[PDB]
């Protein structure tokens, strides 16, 4: 798995503040954890429920996990526009509105509810 973030997707994940964060990229069917098609979860240390690399050439400490990663694709780009996150690779568009979460937090909300 690889993956390449556009100018734009950087430039947005920066107005964020979360470029230089854990990032973990996976499949929101609604199952996971960290739920609420793919999100980009951020954390501020390594999940090891998610241990797989998305090798990069930007320094970015993307991750996944062994079930996620089968409905990932080859040569992924992760884009902006449109006021969105678009995630695709060779194969075409994957997710052209892919979500946000803060890791803690859905985590923190989950127990609560609870």
């Amino acid at each position: 798995l690889n993956i390449k973030f556009t100018d734009n997707a950087v430039d947005y994940l920066k107005r964020r503040e979360i470029l230089d964060k854990i990032l973990i990229l996976i499949t929101d069917d609604g199952g996971g954890k960290y739920s609420i098609h793919f999100s980009i979860i951020w954390l501020d240390k390594v999940d090891p429920d998610y241990p797989v690399k998305i090798a990069n050439e930007q320094n970015v400490k993307i991750y996944t996990s062994d079930f996620d990663k089968t409905m990932l694709g080859p040569n992924m780009v992760m884009d902006y526009n449109a006021g969105s996150l678009s995630l695709s690779s060779d194969e075409g568009l994957l997710d052209g509105s892919v979500d946000i979460g803060n890791g803690a937090a859905l985590l923190k909300a989950n127990k609560n509810v609870q």
